[PDB]
């Protein structure tokens, strides 16, 4: 359950930017998503969950981007990238995002968390040229 984990917990009273993913079900879709998701999206709550994140994606965003994240998930390890990321209106933001396992006792993943931060164009490439 999303509100089994403390950080998440945490977030949520912060007001932050999160959704929480479950990789058990097809296509490992949002499963909970924070009022600041949905604001800074402009998706309702009811087109996000059950569906997987990538719908924020566009023509402008670099594959390789989406490509650091997918090694992140199939090798285990927390991940940053800065990605281009489109609202539901089609407008665009850079996308810092943070992706991370949340596991049970025994160490399985159960669930994942990813939050994001908008940041504007000049952190963009300060960043991507840093990495
Ligand atoms: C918890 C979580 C949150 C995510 N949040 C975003 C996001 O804010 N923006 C984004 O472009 N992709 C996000 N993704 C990445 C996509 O959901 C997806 O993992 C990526 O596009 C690769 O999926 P594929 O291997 O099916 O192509 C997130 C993934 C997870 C697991
Ligand atoms: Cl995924």
């Amino acid at each position: 359950g999303a509100m089994d984990y403390s950080l998440v917990k945490a977030l949520q009273t912060a007001q932050q930017n999160f959704v929480i993913s479950d990789p058990s079900i097809p296509d490992n879709p949002i499963v909970y998503a924070s009022q600041g998701f949905l604001t800074l999206t402009g998706y309702a709550l009811s087109e996000v969950l059950g569906r997987n994140c990538r719908f924020l994606q566009g023509p402008e965003t670099d594959p390789k981007a989406v490509e650091k994240v997918r090694k992140g998930l199939e090798r285990g390890e927390d991940t940053t990238v800065v990605l281009l990321n489109y609202r539901k209106d089609g407008s665009t933001f850079w996308n810092q995002l943070f992706i991370a396992a949340l596991r049970d006792g025994e160490g399985n993943v159960v669930n994942y968390l990813g939050v994001q931060c908008k940041v504007s164009e000049d952190y963009a490439k300060a960043f991507l040229k840093n990495e």
